[PDB]
């Protein structure tokens, strides 16, 4: 689809079996999801936003699925202020910006 | 244009009479720029983000050129670690995610 930019390019997504809602961000390099739970191993990461750093928790080649379109790849979780889908997700579902 | 995201989409703008590179930000509700002293008058104002908040000043009406697309709006002026061009003007130069 084409998504305008006159509200927050919000989308549901469907990780570890449930159902959230996540704004499609190309400002992160990164995606970073609110706390939950997710299964599998994971490592502890810091990493720094407008404000500064924050410790997550990293789970590598979880499968994703925004807006119907299937990702795999790198997730973040921890005390973000929004579920955000960064620019390594974007790129899996061929997500551009055009003007 | 069409903006892949394998990079970072940074692009060229042009403020208060100085070019700057700035990040185009689906993610950003608004315009967070670097330091700098812009005349007029202005209200101070938080914002904040993953690490929490920032000071930062409201300015109004201020004329940016975004990729030779010309917007007007509100930038907020502050020790933003990066240049964040949001919604408010991306809308201005027609800007659409795109999968
Ligand atoms: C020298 C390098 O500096 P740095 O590493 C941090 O640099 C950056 C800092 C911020 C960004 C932009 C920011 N992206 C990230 O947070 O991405 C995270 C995750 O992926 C990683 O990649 C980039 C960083 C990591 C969002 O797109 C936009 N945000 C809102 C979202 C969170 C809802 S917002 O900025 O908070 C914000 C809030 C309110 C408003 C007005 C009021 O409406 C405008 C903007 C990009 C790079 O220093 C660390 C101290």
């Amino acid at each position: 689809p084409q998504i305008t930019l006159w509200k927050r390019p919000l989308v549901t997504i469907k990780i570890g079996g449930q159902l959230k809602e996540a704004l499609l961000d190309t400002g992160a390099d990164d995606t970073v999801l609110e706390e939950m739970n997710l299964p599998g191993r994971w490592k502890p990461k810091m990493i720094g936003g407008i404000g500064g750093f924050i410790k997550v928790r990293q789970y590598d080649q979880i499968l994703i699925e925004i807006c119907g379109h299937k990702a795999i790849g790198t997730v973040l979780v921890g005390p973000t202020p929004v579920n955000i889908i960064g620019r390594n997700l974007l790129t899996q579902i061929g997500c551009t910006l055009n003007f």
